[PDB]
């Protein structure tokens, strides 16, 4: 579909069979999740932002359903204020930004 | 134009009759750019983000071109990690999603 920008560009995600909303940010290089208890090892990581680092963990081959889109990918789990899909994951849904 | 997203979707734009380059970036309410000078009065602001808070000035009403398109909106500079081009002003050139 299209999507403005007037308001956040929020989407309905599936992953872990959980549904969820999140941001879909073209400027993430990774994708961003709540806090959540997904199966699997993972590797401790710190990321940055805006405001500083902070610590988060990295699960990797996730599948994830973006808006009726299937895609696979890492995803970072941390005490983040929202759910952010990055470019990692939005270039596998063939996302574009066009003006 | 059309941007993919393998690449960060990075931009020229022109501000103060100065060059530089900044990310298009969907999940950022607003526009920050590194510490510089602009012309006219600033008010101390306050935005957060992953990471946390940081304290910016506040400019508004200022003209910028962003790889060839007019905008004229609230700038934000502080020290950002990288320059961001946000919501207010990707939709003032019509920015959109699409996939
Ligand atoms: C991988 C990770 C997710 C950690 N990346 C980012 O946060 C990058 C960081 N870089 C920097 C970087 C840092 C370290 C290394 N390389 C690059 C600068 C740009 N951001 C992208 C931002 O789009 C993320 C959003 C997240 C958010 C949305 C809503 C509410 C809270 C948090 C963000 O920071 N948004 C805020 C935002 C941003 C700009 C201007 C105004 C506002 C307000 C607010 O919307």
């Amino acid at each position: 579909p299209q999507i403005t920008l007037w308001k956040r560009p929020l989407v309905t995600i599936r992953i872990g069979g959980q549904l969820k909303e999140a941001l879909l940010d073209t400027g993430a290089d990774d994708t961003v999740l709540e806090e959540m208890n997904l199966p699997g090892r993972w590797k401790p990581k710190m990321i940055g932002g805006i405001g500083g680092f902070i610590k988060v963990r990295q699960y990797d081959q996730i599948p994830i359903e973006i808006c009726g889109h299937k895609a696979i990918g890492t995803v970072l789990v941390g005490p983040t204020p929202t759910n952010v899909i990055g470019r990692n994951l939005l270039t596998q849904i063939g996302c574009t930004l066009n003006f």
